[PDB]
């Protein structure tokens, strides 16, 4: 096994995976990390065999299509899975926990979102189609690149979207285009 947490590359108290080399802090797997379970398989293992079990699940689909769907266990883990893929960029910690907005010639946005709030929505099962988390994820970087302007900081917004975006096309195995 790894001797540093997958998701934040620090050391501490970490829980290993039976199936593969990884290791977590308690709270930086999604979901936390289960009390007993012997063996334990992380999400990367899980989100793996759900592959495996079937295979023409990685033929392209429509972003419109997996949108729609309801979140049933097999969605509601993939979606934990994009969540924790956004928490292995350092770069997250701008986004994690909730932000506070007084900047001269800003307003705040109407709806705030962090990361922390979708990590509980998703936990309490607040979100019935995979389009509910997609939303709040998506909104999190919009309204940083509506407060910051031209400040050169609203390149953060695009890095960590870019990350979302791309984890989100391989999660869901979205259609390949130009
Ligand atoms: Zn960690
Ligand atoms: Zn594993
Ligand atoms: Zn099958």
């Amino acid at each position: 096994n790894s001797n540093i947490c997958e998701v934040c590359n620090k050391w501490g108290r970490l829980f290993c995976c039976d199936t593969c080399p990884r290791s977590f802090h308690e709270h930086c797997h999604i979901p936390s990390v289960e009390a007993n379970k012997n063996p334990w398989s992380c999400i990367f293992c899980r989100i793996k065999t759900i592959q495996e079990r079937c295979p023409e699940s990685q033929s392209g689909h429509q972003e419109s299509e997996v949108l729609m769907r309801q979140m049933l266990p097999e969605e509601q883990l993939k979606c934990e899975f994009l969540l924790l893929k956004v928490y292995c960029d350092s770069k997250s910690c701008f986004f994690a926990s909730e932000p506070y907005y007084n900047r001269e010639g800003s307003q705040g946005p109407q709806k705030p979102m962090w990361l922390n709030k979708v990590k509980t929505s998703l936990n309490e099962q607040m979100y019935t189609r995979v389009e509910g988390f997609v939303q709040d994820m998506r909104l999190i970087f919009h309204n940083h690149k509506e407060f910051y302007r031209e400040d050169k900081f609203t390149r953060l917004g695009i890095q960590v979207q870019d990350i979302f975006e791309k984890n989100f096309r391989n999660i869901f195995a979205i259609q390949e285009t130009s």
